[PDB]
């Protein structure tokens, strides 16, 4: 019945040693890839408890009553239960109320309301929290009055006094029904990414874990592209697929975006993984942004030349130039350092890279991408992100560097944790030697 | 440069032959198959005209003026454009307004302004409607004005004197500066749902291509776990992980679930894919849930046994349970027939079968699954679903067949288009010979 027979009765993250378990997570492949690593363990049943302990304060900080969460992601930040994740992300078919006192009750879907009991936080299974027009047709408002009724009654009970209720994101039918119930409807994702941007301990390690099968399924990536990229037939969608079945084998969940692209297609950026048939002596871009082991979001970039030609001297400059940027924006990081300051200090691009550059230069990464947003100057709003970093967060550093009609992009990008009193670059994955100049 | 040298300016399907394109879609290894197993290919541009002019008729039949939507799902429906379908769904950074002229206008992510230049359809190409905490934190609600007075703008230009605005889903913030605007915002599902659950000539098309290479992809996992299953390392993980490179390779896009297990794991059902060991002479159930070629859906179940023993009598039961009743319930499709009376009249499970059946005994499907939801007698709600089937609409029909308290779970499932005289089992996967009761 146990799935290591090398153990005892619970595995090295104190999960059951059980084959036969409802429970998923990392496979034996991944475990004994840390193992060999010497990669230290997440205790979930401690990681679970400071999330919900966070996320309740955070309820109470506010003089809310509580918070009800529609995001799967939000959802997997309370109670760390899964349940169709991507289905789950375009239909609201779920939900968990936490409230100021800590109680916490889920509605899932009604086949399969096992799936959040290895958290004895959740306190209750339910369903009927499903209001949109698949699920329940013309009849959605009848239910959403049947739940909104109960979401009163747990508040009555474990908020009293309070109306007001933090929400995600709640469709149109339950937003009224829950303001006739009299609540005053609160920004739930002001809770929920200021609770989530500060990790604990045990989602340290737990992102250690995920960054390292991440780089590993990156690696078998690169030496499947570095072996037939040129051959006439393989694709970009077949190099990237290498990075989709070595995730999955680890015991990943999915990846977030198409951001794989071959030669011309990576300017300008964000041009998406398809059938294109790869070049020798060509760039090859691309961006994890992978939902990782232990449902961790491992996001970075790397940029491979791939060929038996140098690559010409104008990418070699751009590589250098993404580099610097990243290693100049990085070294602003520790604790106490305001937001806006980081937009105001960062380094400067070169004015033919400015008007193509990414979005933003970190962003917060969690169970996904996560606030903070860091912009460029030129973008960044006065007001918006007035706030000091602190030890715990994780941003991602970003370069994409090209010009406008030029024929290839750099995108390079790390994780970075925050610690006490600076910084820890979470990310090892080498850099190209070629593009770097150093080959 | 071409992608195919075999062909003239254009692929099959109508799209530029350009290796170098922006636009992405099927592989070359697809299109081989579609080619091999003789299969017609959509023209994508008269698949996008058929949705857009279906989509604008079901505004100018309800009266409203517009139709606005941030469910990357309907965004897909209305101009073909994907961009980060995944992170779009729980990020919504992305806007498709369609209004009563048919005039349609898209609000990108700021830097891929490109992604939906390919269909002319869409008349614009803007930014600025991601209205939520990560991309803008203290400052949604300045954005959210100046979004909702570009949609006013926009109304009054393309739909003058309508103030009925259909929204899907929208995050609260945008929510109140619409109506700050004086729109009366209406269900936008009831208008997408309705819409989409007619698929024209190129819609269908672009299934069946979508069909066979998910069965392709499915053959290939089966072939993986015949051969490996009960080698004392295979997991459940290992098994899917084919479906998912399989389905990229073809230019398919993401799975919505993890539903695929292995042994005592099929029941209860709706435990998810992990690292469970598989076993020889087990059953292995799942679900496709698929996201693949053309973007279409495709959604089937099957039950496989794996072993040297044969399967036992109870299971070879269940299998031809469960094979009668999709068989039996599928022959209820045709056009005229009621919702409800599917419902009424469906085929009935034996009593130890009764407490655990699927939620639904028939579904619809498109681009995911989609309206309408035909649930058993049990938990079907009056005044839902009062609408007849259509030519055209597509159903996928299911079975979930096992006891309370049982060790293994049956789950098959067909996709059924309704034709004018009757239906087609869109389905060529066979069944398990050893659970039919066979050899
Ligand atoms: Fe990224
Ligand atoms: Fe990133
Ligand atoms: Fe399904
Ligand atoms: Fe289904």
């Amino acid at each position: 019945r146990k799935i290591d027979p090398s153990r005892g009765a619970t595995l090295g993250d104190g999960t059951p040693n059980d084959n036969d378990r409802i429970e998923i997570g990392p496979t034996q492949l991944a475990f004994s890839e840390w193992a060999a690593a010497g990669l230290q363990l997440p205790n979930l049943d401690r990681m679970r408890e400071y999330r919900w302990k966070r996320l309740t304060q955070a309820i109470v900080d506010r003089g809310y009553g509580g918070l009800l969460m529609f995001d799967p992601l939000n959802i997997r930040y309370a109670t760390d239960s899964t349940n169709m994740q991507l289905w789950n992300t375009h239909n609201p078919f779920r939900a968990v109320l936490l409230c100021a006192d800590g109680y916490m009750v889920i509605w899932d879907y009604k086949n399969s309301p096992f799936l959040s009991k290895f958290n004895p936080l959740v306190r209750e299974q339910r369903s009927g929290a499903d209001l949109f027009y698949f699920d329940r047709g013309d009849k959605v408002d009848v239910q959403a009055d049947v739940f909104a009724n109960e979401v009163r009654v747990l508040m009555q009970d474990h908020a009293p006094g309070h109306t007001r209720l933090a929400v995600d994101k709640i469709m149109l039918h339950g937003l009224r029904a829950l303001e006739a119930q009299g609540f005053e409807i609160m920004e739930g994702e002001e809770v929920t990414e200021k609770t989530r941007a500060i990790k604990g301990p045990d989602e340290i390690l737990a992102m250690r874990c995920a960054s390292h099968a991440c780089e590993t399924a990156v690696a078998e990536m690169e030496k499947f592209a570095r072996a037939h990229v040129g051959d006439g037939k393989t694709s970009e969608d077949d190099i990237w697929a290498v990075l989709h079945a070595e995730n999955i084998k680890r015991g990943g969940e999915w990846i977030e975006t198409r951001l794989l692209a071959s030669g011309p297609r990576t300017n300008p950026w964000f041009q998406e993984c398809g059938p294109r048939i790869t070049q020798k002596n060509e760039i090859i871009a691309f961006d994890t942004d992978l939902i990782g082991s232990y449902g961790i979001c491992v996001d970075i970039s790397r940029t491979w030349w791939i060929g038996d030609q140098k690559p010409r001297p104008d990418m070699v400059y751009a590589m250098q130039h993404a580099h610097e940027h990243i290693m100049t924006n990085m070294e602003m990081l520790k604790p106490g350092v305001m937001i806006p300051d980081l937009t105001a200090n960062c380094h400067r691009l070169d004015d033919k890279f400015q008007a193509q550059k990414y979005g933003c230069l970190m962003h917060g990464v969690g169970l996904c991408n996560e606030w903070p947003l860091v912009a460029y100057p030129d973008k960044a709003v006065p007001g918006s992100y007035d706030y000091p970093l602190e030890p715990g967060m994780v941003l991602c550093v970003e370069a994409a560097v090209g010009e406008v009609g030029g024929d290839f992009s750099i995108k390079l990008e790390d994780q970075v944790l925050i610690t006490e009193d600076g910084y820890e670059n979470l990310t090892t994955y080498p850099f190209d030697a070629a593009l770097m100049g150093l080959a």
